[PDB]
């Protein structure tokens, strides 16, 4: 009888058998769920349990022992787990299945345990209602899920409160027995490793059978996650017998593809729009090859293997299912064919389409200036807009530390072509004053307020040196743009220098979101994922690429 | 008693019980092996078979069933498995131990059973010692090595007859269960697929237990190892039921640093005696710089992203164990370190020796001059053979599909800053053609060697476009050399004219004998490996390394 909690003492002599009989009625799933426990504390002789299907036997040793790195062990005493769950369809009939559970071991003295069987309630999750459940390391869960005629694609969304203990969230298609191991969950199938959030997104024509299964295994230990580990003299860690993480899981339906061609016709068109805005403003006024040829070959060159490399990265983690590769934003991601994240890809187009539009502009005004002004360098900034918008978006296919290095390269490449702390920041300040009655008030002011950035970085140490680059690289640019203005004024068109401060201070407030970083585990970069804000299929980073295209056109036609 | 082979009928009423006791006396370890098949064709009731140990439970179905991709079955009827090996210490004492065999079902009629138990006569590896042994899928297996007092570090070493099974061989510490399984093999401890060979290098270090596991496990498809698939209109392959693999399995004691520290001496004073010479030589004799900074500037700013890449690469090669990453050459690769491959790394000495010595000369004559001869072209081809040996180098820390398109980046951005098979073969011609009484002959004698080529790569259609490229320049920059020494001839030192020919014929010797080819699978890439040829520690690679270092060297000091 389910719903009770059977006692007993095994011993060398005596086994204990009990036989469960249940019934399982087409387009109802029920899944078993076996609760066992067992006080003895010696390790020498566990209380070996075996559950019998009319297919599958699964067997476990109470309590329970994880080996973790630096041969710690663990004693967990609660064990659970859940049996393959026998499907009914339209062929009817009333299944009297049965269930057999023997539980037996080969103590000298024997080995208490108390013994729990009960069908689960909650097996099948509902679309848009969240569900609240516990799981232990020795204590895995999962659930079926079965898709609806309408919708084709749903995002699995799981959100915890306290961020340890490690825990991996997996889905498989139904064909039991079911991964929902330590060792044996990551084989098959799509999972990722969480602490606080998770975010899996599922087609319908992966799955023949248009149902699968959502597996939630706890790790026991927590270095897969980044966490620490308390040194114990005693090698069998008595205290980690409780691990317990209460979880949330969620299920909504993944958008149709309307937004996916209203959120693209409005990325095109609003661009399209500046190129209308110019050709009016052109229309009512009607009423160097070394560089080139040098830099297309670079550009071109450089980009081919990142492109090979990333394009490879995308393939594996397509095939393998193992989601902490790539460093996405798990709740704002959108699939198209072989890309897993289209908002973070078509978002960079706002780069090429104002770069063209910069380096159509030029054109016109050296076509007009044949018929030290010079524009070579503006094409160099230019076309250093192009490549950098194209390389990012390909970083973004599948972000990792890996290739972050190849997006900042390509900036260093064309830095170079112009041309531990304590000593960084005494470097960044010699940079300072080099580069640079009331002449030496303002070059102390500059100087002074470089030197605050110099305490910042040697106090506060932050992680993203790419950061803390364009950082110092805005803050002076801006500051020499600042310079140009006033001793104009000084000397006896201007919506543009007006303009370039606005998109510049939105550009910084989505900018410090920090949705994703890849520095920490893959756990933790998810734990900093937010949804869509935008016609909700895009983010904060996305909207940081737009600002930063408009930021840098404003600022390069002041230029 | 074991070597004997009981026989029973399974129904729903009746199990069968078999209770098996024995000892294992101290320094000897004794693996019981488990040998069970079944003759019921039906899958909707396969017996279960559980064996109970003092403290392991280990339970499988017979016929086990295999799912394959494209939702193929296959239905295995003999089974087999090997028990944890309980070990015994100088604490002594004849271990009376016990292990318990339950077969049971509940087939309405039943299912027949044959079942036999045996102790593994050889389960303890020994050194440099062959033995033979037969896999299956359904059949793992698995032995016990233990390290001696003197050696340090093996390499163990599998090859088989036909390809095809693919299989998995893994190395665990001793910590039962083990993990003989195709969905729980890849979880702990190092460990590879292969087809025909396989070789692990091992070192004492990383095995507090001095002793370690070596398990054998065939796939249950070929698709991993780049196999085919008969498609059969039967979900149940019942053809795919005595998949077997004959095996031969050999572990030698890893070299000494002697040999390490007599190669690289070998080396490094050979290239330290051609700087003799090149001394020798001056004494006897005795009695642009935008170029070179962005050269440099490009060089540096270009490898610094690779070599991350690669490094990231070694890290997690070494950290996660899933050795199928690089493709090395097993056989013939050494460790030092964190690199797992040194040989192919210390190779490169030559290339950069060289390539500085060239520099040193011109630099020597362009010193002299000044005291259309110009050594620029000189001084970048010079650079280009320092950066292509390093980043060939670094290419070689963990060789694959991704970082060889960076490879060959840097010689496809040198060659545009010194400026679908048919398609490429008429492209190929027209630029042969365009490159370049008796000049006629001349010129109809190359295009028709050009098409020759052209014709070779139309046909073959090789799988190595760089081999083809490198293979094109060759013979045609070695036919302009042979131009200029006929027309020299005609038009009325010596040695290293010579010299050249002899070398560059070494060098394509051993080119052509591809020991690891990355473009298939991993295993197919083993299935090439090729074991150490000079002094104990190089292999033909490295050779080839050496050979292309003094061949271009030798035609440089041509030009
Ligand atoms: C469950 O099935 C067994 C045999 O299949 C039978 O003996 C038992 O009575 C059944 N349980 C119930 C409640 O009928
Ligand atoms: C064992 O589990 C049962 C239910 O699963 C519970 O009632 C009992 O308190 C547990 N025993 C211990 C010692 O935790
Ligand atoms: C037959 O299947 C359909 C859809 O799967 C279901 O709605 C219907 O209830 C089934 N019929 C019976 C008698 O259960
Ligand atoms: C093996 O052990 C069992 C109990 O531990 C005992 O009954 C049996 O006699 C032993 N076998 C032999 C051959 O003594
Ligand atoms: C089953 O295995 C035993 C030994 O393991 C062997 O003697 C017997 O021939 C096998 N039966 C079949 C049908 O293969
Ligand atoms: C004690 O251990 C050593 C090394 O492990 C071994 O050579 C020796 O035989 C052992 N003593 C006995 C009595 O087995």
């Amino acid at each position: 009888d389910f719903d009770h909690v059977y006692s007993g003492v095994v011993n060398l002599s005596t086994e204990n058998i009990y036989s469960f009989n249940y019934t399982s009625q087409p387009d109802q799933v029920t899944a078993v769920r076996v609760y066992v426990n067992s006080s003895s504390e010696n390790l020498n002789y566990p209380v070996l349990v075996v559950v019998r299907q009319q297919k599958e036997v699964l067997s476990w040793q109470v309590p329970l022992l994880f080996q973790g790195l630096y041969q710690r062990s663990y004693n967990y005493q609660e064990v659970s787990r859940t049996l393959c769950p026998s499907e009914a369809t339209n062929e009817t009939g009333p299944l009297q299945q049965l269930i057999f559970v023997d539980v037996a071991s080969m103590a000298p003295l024997g080995a208490q345990y108390k013994l729990l069987v009960t069908k689960l309630k909650h097996f099948q999750l509902r679309t848009n209602v969240a569900f609240h459940f516990t799981a232990s390391p020795s204590q895995p869960q999962y659930f079926l899920y079965k898709f609806p005629k309408d919708v084709d694609s749903v995002i699995i969304k799981v959100v915890s409160e306290m961020a340890y203990p490690c825990s991996v969230v997996s889905v498989q298609n139904i064909m039991c027995p079911v991964y929902d191991l330590d060792h044996n969950v990551e084989f098959n199938g799509v999972y990722q490793s969480m602490t606080k959030k998770a975010a899996i997104t599922l087609q319908k024509k992966d799955f023949p059978g248009e149902q699968f299964f959502v597996v939630f295994v706890i790790k026991p230990e927590d270095y897969a996650c980044g966490g620490s580990f308390f040194i114990q003299e005693k090698e069998n860690q008595t205290w980690n017998l409780q691990r317990k993480k209460n979880l949330e899981v969620t299920i909504v339906p993944s958008i149709k593809e309307s937004v996916y061609v209203k959120s693209s016709l409005f990325s095109v068109f609003i661009f399209l729009s500046f190129y209308l805005g110019c050709l009016l403003v052109g229309f009512v006024h009607y009423l160097y090859k070394i560089y080139f040829w040098n830099i297309i070959t670079i550009a071109v060159f450089y980009a081919l293997p990142v492109i090979q490399l990333v394009i490879t990265y995308q393939t594996v983690v397509n095939v393998t299912g193992n989601q902490d590769i790539c460093y996405y934003n798990f709740l704002c991601a959108h699939p198209l064919g072989v890309l897993s994240a289209f908002n973070n890809i078509l978002s960079n187009l706002g780069h090429v389409l104002l770069g063209f539009l910069f380096l159509l502009i030029v054109l016109r005004r050296d076509i007009l200036h044949r018929r030290p002004k010079h524009f070579g360098l503006f094409y160099a900034m230019g076309i250093a807009l192009m490549m950098e918008g194209v390389l990012s978006a390909c970083y973004h296919v599948c972000p990792n530390y890996s290739n972050f290095q190849f997006d900042t390269s390509f900036m260093y490449m064309i830095a170079g072509l112009c041309m531990f702390w304590v000593i960084f920041s005494a470097i960044h300040v010699l940079a300072s004053l080099a580069l640079s009655m009331d002449r030496m008030v303002l070059l102390v002011v500059g100087n002074l307020v470089n030197w605050s950035f110099a305490l910042f970085g040697l106090i506060y140490r932050p992680r993203d040196f790419a950061s803390y680059m364009l950082g110092i690289f805005i803050c002076n640019l801006l500051l020499y743009l600042a310079f140009y203005i006033i001793m104009k004024l000084r000397s006896s068109p201007l919506f543009c220098i007006v303009a370039t401060a606005v998109m510049w201070a939105a550009a910084l407030y989505f900018f410090f979101q920090n949705l994703s970083s890849w520095e920490g585990t893959p756990a933790e970069s998810r734990e900093k994922n937010r949804e869509c804000i935008l016609l909700d299929f895009f983010d904060d980073h996305d909207i940081w690429h737009f600002l930063s295209a408009t930021a840098l056109f404003f600022s390069f036609l002041v230029l």
